[PDB]
């Protein structure tokens, strides 16, 4: 009964106990850069983004590297859509950050340079320094941009009441450049993704008692592990470098929308539920369409982002893994 999958989840768990002391190693360094960045005039309002502040690794199989976001409050921000890219925006103001202005557009590269220099004296999203990536993120308490109006389709799964509640929380903007226009900012909903993951069932008591243990989380871990295993095996063939755990997480949220009932995620159906996630992710690869869960018109599997041969290469390897009962999972 899917004994191979649960042995993979067990092996992954046994490599996540030495971090209870290795997270304090990272939590201490963060509070230093957090406390020292407040001495500068620009970053007076920085903070640890996640409410629980638990730093989530992009790689589920690399317990050594972490990823953390620094959030700074700013006066009322106004956005301008860049070249019909539904996620990239220029930032204006409706204050200390004026030193980074390039006319009206708030400069992303100017803020990174000063962000790098302050930490240096202690692709484009984060700077690195066990390993830790640190991404800067502008917090906007305004309503979510128009391109998010038909996203977050959780109404039949987490209820329209919860959706309306999540839309009231702020959204975030990280420096990211798309050509490669060096001055745009990209939308970020990492806080919404974390809240959905830890509050994932249609029942409010999902995974709060043994009678309601679902395998939603375990399926996502298996999807993350499958991709990381394939990316490592074929690291010398360049097609798989584009793919990341965010693509797998995005496709996972779509499968949750497609399967809104908790009964469709029974613990006993781990093999069937994981197979549902592999099939849907394969469909996204073949059709070259994996839309952002919050921005439906931002296709993460578009040609401009990931080449087509890479997608059919990953399709080839995933289908090979599925047909052979996943040899990357054994031993
Ligand atoms: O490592 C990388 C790639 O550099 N990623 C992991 C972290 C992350 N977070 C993202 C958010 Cl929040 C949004 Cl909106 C979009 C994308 C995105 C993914 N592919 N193209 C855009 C991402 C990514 C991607
Ligand atoms: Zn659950």
């Amino acid at each position: 009964g899917a004994s191979k999958l649960r042995a993979v989840l067990e092996k992954l768990k046994l490599s996540r106990d030495d971090i209870s002391t290795a997270a304090g190693m990272v939590k201490g360094v963060v509070d230093h850069l957090l406390l020292r960045l407040k001495c500068d005039s620009a970053f007076r309002g920085v903070g640890l983004l996640n409410t629980g502040s638990y730093y989530e690794h992009v790689k589920i199989s690399a317990p050594n590297e972490f990823d953390v976001m620094f959030k700074l409050e700013v006066p009322r921000i106004q956005l301008e859509e860049y070249s019909n890219t539904r996620a990239y925006y220029f930032v204006k103001f409706k204050n200390p950050l004026s030193q980074f202005l390039e006319g009206e557009i708030l400069s992303a590269s100017k803020m990174l340079s000063k962000f790098r220099k302050i930490i240096k004296e202690e692709g484009s999203p984060a700077v690195t320094l066990i390993s830790v990536d640190i991404t800067l993120a502008l917090e906007s308490k305004s309503s979510w941009p128009a391109s998010t109006q038909e996203g977050l389709r959780i109404q039949n799964w987490l209820s329209a009441k919860v959706r309306k509640q999540l839309r009231l929380k702020p959204f975030y903007l990280v420096p990211k450049h798309a050509g490669f226009q060096e001055e745009t900012w990209r939308l970020s909903f990492s806080h919404i993704e974390k809240e959905i993951l830890n509050n994932h069932g249609k029942s409010k008591t999902c995974c709060e008692n043994k009678e309601e243990k679902c395998c939603r989380k375990d399926c996502l871990k298996l999807m993350k592990y499958l991709l990381e295993q394939l990316k490592e095996r074929f690291k010398d063939e360049e097609h798989l470098d584009k793919f990341s755990s965010y693509h797998v997480k995005t496709a996972f949220f779509h499968v949750c929308t497609q399967n809104p009932q908790d009964s469709q995620w029974d613990r006993k159906d781990l093999g069937l539920c994981f197979d549902n996630c592999v099939t849907y992710f394969l469909q996204c690869l073949r059709t070259e369409k994996l839309e952002n869960y919050f921005i439906p018109e931002f296709n993460l599997f578009s040609s401009n982002l990931i080449d087509k041969r890479s997608k059919e290469f990953l399709t080839k390897q995933i289908e090979y893994e599925r047909n052979n009962e996943f040899p990357v999972f054994d031993e």
